[PDB]
């Protein structure tokens, strides 16, 4: 995707796109005035020998002292090098790309006083698919990971190109660049910000959305497999409750399931008995999850466009002002919010899987297999989904409620947003595994309703799975089937069945 | 407050009012048609010998069997008695009142098939200030607490009147009533619902809001006490970030602090040095908290008006439909959401208190007391705020991520909303204690800036405290001062200083 | 119980006794030498004009300055008053008594330099059953609650006598005392310590033990009610695993159940089928719980006898040394340890209750009631146990992993032991409720095995319950039955059936 | 290391050795009798046409039916294939080796009825350094991972040899084996067990121990760097408290620090002022951690030797008995216990790092760097340690308190031990990072005490670091220094300085 960026206008769908695939971008011409005017403001402050904290000062001792030009420029390098104190596994290229593009976006709104040539250097890196090494951990919400990113601009650190590490000099050259020397305020402009926190949480959101869409299809397949009712999805019920997420959710189920199917019709009377809550309360539970992820997405969509460095430059007035927009508290709470939705999607699916194993509730053979006296069928796959569901409870513990003082008590409250966002990725693997197993069981259960078909989109879901995994006729090595189902989910195999305009970025 | 209820239209401000004080209510005439039509629908189903689950059926064995009229009426009593299996401390009258009014509200929308005379019985109880005993625990989200409430209607259980327990017969008589006998569907109409879950979480919300408002005033007093800057509250900063909660938050700080004060002016140059994050990141942290509580409030305001029983009666079509609107998942997540806001309000305030104890950051005497070599001053009050802040982290653990199967796996996924909401009350006591101590310290610190005044609303806050608690001249028994400050907060002493239309119910 | 205390030798059984009931105590004559020698050491340091931190110094500024005698004595009062900065509900008299006795015990080991007359003042309070007001919260692990306690000695604060609050003067007089004036080091001797942390956690332990014993009897009754097997309790199994808690646990089950009973014999062949894990894995799960609580008890039994103030006086050498024994980290971890045991006792019992509701596993009528089509029986009691079990998961979150800096970063790591211990009390109410419901269901289930008896101790357990709660013949108001069962448990009704020398304090 | 195994006698030191490095083992001749006798018992049951659950039966339907020999042997294969339903990353070879050796150990005690030739097949795999693929997740505590392991024996699955995946046939051949065909009871003997749970938690223990030893050296270096006192380590203090972990801990500090050093002596009077709790309460906090890890180690050392399959064969009596020793509840609690110790080691170290950054407490330059006005020094390294410390709080949430029912409610309470143990590995990376940064800062601080040396073992620790990382003279790229310090710790660089017989496996 080619992108002419109007800074501060990225949509959640564009962000998903940046996250999913390489991008080519350039700044809209309308961005230049504010970018160049905040640089001219910094330039005028220096020209006039005025002192301004975080523009031409030192820190602490010198926080009110106009440093000489010479140490001022050395100070920028010294900040990046000293702040690149992150540790842990390298981020994958997708996430690095996302962080570069959010930083470009934020800087390009023109409140940061950073030269357009430096923004364009980062854009050249993105366009060249050259991605700085950024370690996963260290930020308390994003000095360290942003410093690592910034190292390459200076000819330090290292960067990935076509899946291999290159020296920074080598990587710059790939992008048509040479090492840059930073000017006043540019160290802080690059290092202060919330882009890593935001990127981590956006990834969590996109995964949550992916999982939501898959769960509507899987949940529909399970309803059908156990001869459940469509009545709990009646629009009147959801309208009477009033919750928008549940209303939109029920509408999605109706779209996928339709009014009836050959399976539903062939069991003429399927009401005479009530469906368990893991089926019948899908609109209420999945709806709550949808609301939760929409709340998170509203906050993260705003933050992807935020001016998050410090101090900020207000060239129209001539003012430079020290604030706290680098504090990623709203991102950390958004991430903790997504944790509850990813957890509960998985919880509800696991109880559906357990329903399908139980001969007294499924109207299917025990554990979905013929001749169970000597075949175990799906028994231990349900165990695995139980393990994955359970792990999500502890993982749900919020990180936004913790803080430790830093910078000898000057930076005395912090957000822990990076940790909040990154735990979502594993929570999503857990839930993805649970749904993979649910997908496999419901298709197996429907297969046992010999020759009968479910609805048009749900047959698409059965066919997607059966292209890779066969019916379970008798015990065989189980895990490869789960691996295959998970990979299908990871690739978005079921996402397209969900109606449009339901999920924030879809 | 006198209330002519249009069912389903209660506002968050009305709900706060119902929560805070006795109410007198009657149904708007426009409510009668739908109430009476869903009763007539039930009546027609019975007249016609049709069978309808949850109207004239039994359960399980008999879930598709048209029970005889005789056992049908006995079944209603048997449900209430058997479901009143709650345990723990009695709810206070305020919360009982709130639950009665939400149930009246939900039932009065006319989708429940319950006689108007029974709704009016509950309304007579509320008007008489007669409040059924309801134990705190048992619901997994609200059969037990709603059953306890319903016991009184039948002449069972007990009820509070003017702070004393009365027999149900006695209590009914106080309200002008005699014991009722329930009809078809009315057992389920009263017992299925989410009103206890919702009431518990609304109380959490109102407390969170109370604490938010107090924290803006206390935080402003602390900024002033330590000669902090007003620059971090500049509207331009918050506009550039884009987060609405932070923007509204900063606007509140500006309103209370004003552009300058005698204290700020008398320290001519207060910038030359940067404020710690517990001061300077107040808009970002408190703003995140405001967003979080607005997200919760949107969900709870909808749920206070929801049709949450089962099965629902759609008299316009003649249909009765079993769904799952009793599943309080969105309330449990709303409550878990409020936990993060109450926690983080307290966390940020505690770090402000710790700042004020530190001579190297406060520009005040160590621990805010003269002659510290032999006086301890506020030292151990800060310890107490640290204890209270810390307890909130564990208390933040979400309950919406847990579930246990009930009703022999038919009711196999539940919300745990009651536990989610009720933990908020203690979280709010914790944070209320932290702010009480912050209030005391900042006023003490300002006192040490001899003769100097802060802004008009913040002087109101100083005067409110000093009406009850004196300046700390030398060590004295400390705890009564904290008790007094907490009680002032509990009574809403600082709430009115916050500008209008900021908080959902205010 | 009359107690001649040899300081530092209290047993867990004595501590349970002190906790459960009033005590009369005096110091063994062998305590006087060390008590009086550490006072003489302090006296000699002062006589010789030596300076010693925490003996005749001030703090901070004056932490190395020999304060004049005059301010030295005033400093002791100033510490107690300023440190009595606790808040929250008053502790009950049992816990206050326990804290007084632990403080007496610790001080009476003679490493604290506090006058014997002051120890004897506290002992006179205990003997008089006069209990200082102590608020629940504030300590980060126990300056505030110990200061509150100490207030009465000085004629400040207030105290409970025969359930009513008395002025301190009034309370002192009841005990034969007049207000004391503290000397050098005695402020720190009374205020530094871990006795409140330790008392809170000991209460948790005693409750955990009470619950363990009750769970063996209830679990045995449930095994019998559902025609479970005694084979899983075979000693050979547990010996082969090697875990001592499980071995001791299985031995307890064998003692209560015996080799066979009329119920087991009358179902000749009860193996032909496997018991669910909530029955069959009782030795492994309850055994783990027993190990966990023995680990906690070893640490708490040591701490009940520890010298936990500061600085300590080593009269034999003439040295006074500042250390950190007031840091209650081992207590906080012990309390967090007990949380897992109380949680898992309740978890396992809840799954047994759910088994008994399920006709497909219980060999009993659904929900343990005749004519279930219109009777609900124990259905909603199981819901209540599920609510209580679930709440324990969040409550299990550890507090020992949190800390906030205090005393302007000098006291920069703390334990949070008080919060860790006090949450155990509510966890125990939760689990106590779960077992109460299990007790009721298994007795109901056994009743349905018409005329058949279980083992001798388990019939004792059935009779204990049936003295208060009748068989459930048809739906009736359920909650009073649960209330009655809980109260029986709270009073120790089942504790005596457990064999001796299994539980740390029993 | 060469090992002649006496089954059931593995020590914690042997287990560390197996975990750390390849092993060569053979069974002691004394193992053969019991192994062969339990096989003969199974053989006699079959010879005699007796029926015995889990020996010659089917399951559920057939759980009391003597399956024909033909399907009996096919049933063993069908169990392994169907139970190999794990997912996630492959375990590393060290952990796979550990699990194989625990299974060999458990089986070789002779209560399992499995042929010696099959035990010897596993031993041949270990000796050949051929390690079956085992996925990380799926067990609820260890059917899936044990099934994956067992696949190779049958010629299925895959295995690692010299770091590359081989087909099972290929891997068997490397070890001198051909595919085996399982007999009666051998499917359950291999698949039921707690060895994966136990291996995961043992790894956590070994890491906790490694971290403990490193923290004593780092903590000693920090004491010295900031001119702290040795008095808080006085044996008399710790003896008076009575806690063994703290006593052993203080003894370790005394051994490393000695009575004095050139640094301590050159600051003649270092008392005149009190040390912060992160220094002075090291014995109390680290001691609590030591007790916690010894409690865990006692349980895990027993479980490494336990008979944990089912049903068990008691050949001396001729009895076969179904129990629940596969239930890993004690392992899950042991793992949750280790979480608190790993967390709190890191918490205390982080507060020491923060002390060293603070010029008002360190007696060093701010953030440990010369010319701080334009150099940032260790500022952001402390931020990274704060991030890592914080993440451990959420990670501390216990998994032993959760369970989901499996096997359609027959396996209705489970332990979640695998998740409990595996989270410890990341907690240990977090704490390892914190200590790495503390190591770097204290050595930097000591360097600034120009020319002065600390004690003999602590100079060894300084030299170990300085062999790889230079003094911080001016800002430079920081992260490689932290990487290098972490790798030194990971390799056990500081472990050997700790005195012998302190840590369970050392």
């Amino acid at each position: 995707t080619e992108l002419t960026l109007k800074p501060g206008t990225l949509t959640l769908a564009q962000l998903r796109a940046i996250h999913a695939a390489p991008v080519r971008l350039q700044l809209d011409a309308s961005a230049a005035p504010a970018i160049d005017a905040s640089v001219a403001c910094v330039e005028q402050i220096i020209a006039e020998d005025r002192t301004a904290y975080g523009i031409n000062t030192g820190f602490g001792l010198l926080a009110s002292t106009r440093i000489a030009s010479h140490d001022l420029e050395n100070l920028q390098r010294s900040l990046v090098l000293s702040h690149a104190a992150g540790i842990g596994a390298p981020l994958d290229d997708d996430l690095v790309r996302l962080i570069m593009v959010l930083k470009i976006n934020s800087l390009s709104r023109g409140f940061s006083g950073i030269r357009r040539k430096v923004i364009d250097a980062l854009i050249a890196l993105v366009n060249a698919e050259v991605y700085p090494h950024i370690p996963l951990k260290g930020s308390v919400g994003d000095l360290a990971p942003l410093a690592h990113m910034s190292l390459v601009l200076l000819g330090e650190g290292k960067a990935r190109y076509k899946g291999q590490w290159l020296s920074a000099t080598e990587a710059l050259a790939v992008a048509g660049l040479e090492p840059l020397t930073l000017a006043a305020k540019e160290g802080l402009a690059l290092l202060n910000g919330t882009q890593a926190s935001t990127a981590y949480a956006l990834r969590g959101l996109f995964y949550a959305e992916d999982l939501y869409a898959a769960a509507i299809a899987c949940g529909g397949l399970s309803v059908e497999a156990v001869l459940g009712s469509r009545s709990p999805f009646d629009a009147r019920i959801h309208e009477a409750r009033g919750q928008r997420g549940q209303i939109d959710t029920a509408a999605c189920f109706r779209d996928l399931l339709g009014d009836s199917s050959e399976v539903s019709l062939s069991h003429k009377n399927a009401d005479k008995v009530q469906d368990p809550f893991s089926l019948r309360c899908q609109p209420q539970v999945m709806g709550a999850c949808l609301t939760q992820l929409r709340q998170a997405a509203e906050v993260l969509g705003i933050e992807a466009n935020a001016v998050s460095d410090n101090p900020l430059v207000f060239a129209a007035e001539g003012d430079v002002i020290s604030g706290g927009n680098f504090h990623a508290e709203p991102v950390a709470m958004a991430a903790d919010n997504l944790a509850l939705a990813i957890a509960e999607i998985g919880s509800l699916s696991e109880r559906r899987i357990s329903l399908m194993m139980d001969k007294h509730m499924s109207q299917l053979p025990p554990f979905l297999v013929e001749n169970g006296g000597v075949n175990s069928g799906f028994m231990i796959a349900q165990v695995t989904a139980a393990a994955l569901a359970s792990e999500n409870k502890a993982l749900s513990h919020p990180h936004s409620v913790d803080s430790l003082p830093t910078s000898a008590n000057q930076e005395d409250h912090v957000s822990m947003a990076p940790a909040a966002g990154k735990r979502l990725w594993e929570m999503a693997e857990n839930t993805r595994g649970v749904l993979a197993i649910e997908w496999l069981g419901a298709c197996q259960g429907l297969d046992l309703r010999k020759g009968l078909k479910t609805s048009a989109k749900l047959e698409k879901a059965r066919q997607a799975l059966r292209s890779e995994v066969a019916h379970y006729d008798r015990d065989r090595f189980f895990a490869p089937d789960i691996e295959k189902a998970v990979e299908l989910l990871a690739k978005g195999s079921l996402t397209g069945l969900l109606p449009a305009g339901v999920l924030p970025s879809l």
